[PDB]
């Protein structure tokens, strides 16, 4: 029950389990999240989006020797997202974007 930057970074960089209100785009999607409505407080009244895979291979995110990339959405309520996207990694590096999806300042 967490959609904040900092409280869902501390929270993975301590608990590491994603916070507990997240779910897959996937499991999203699945579950009958669809863009054409949005539908969310409904089913979810007060749930995020995230929790997705991703191995940055196009560098948009810090890397290494093998690095495994994850996102989920941020201050969100009930209706639709907007632009507070937080970004976290294997090594449990966090960095925030404001921007929908486009400059990654570094948080954690």
């Amino acid at each position: 029950v967490i959609n904040t930057f900092d409280g869902v970074a501390d929270y993975l960089q301590t608990y590491h389990k994603l916070p507990d209100n997240y779910i897959t785009k996937s499991e999203a999607q699945a579950l009958g999240w669809v863009a054409s409505k949005g539908n969310l407080a409904d089913v979810a009244p007060g749930k995020s989006i995230g929790g997705d895979i991703f191995s940055n291979r196009e560098g948009k995110l810090p890397g290494k020797s093998g690095r495994t990339w994850r996102e989920a959405d941020i201050n969100y309520t009930s209706g639709f997202r907007n632009s507070d996207r937080i970004l976290y990694s294997s090594d449990w590096l966090i960095y925030k974007t404001t921007d929908a999806y486009q400059t990654f300042t570094k948080i954690r």
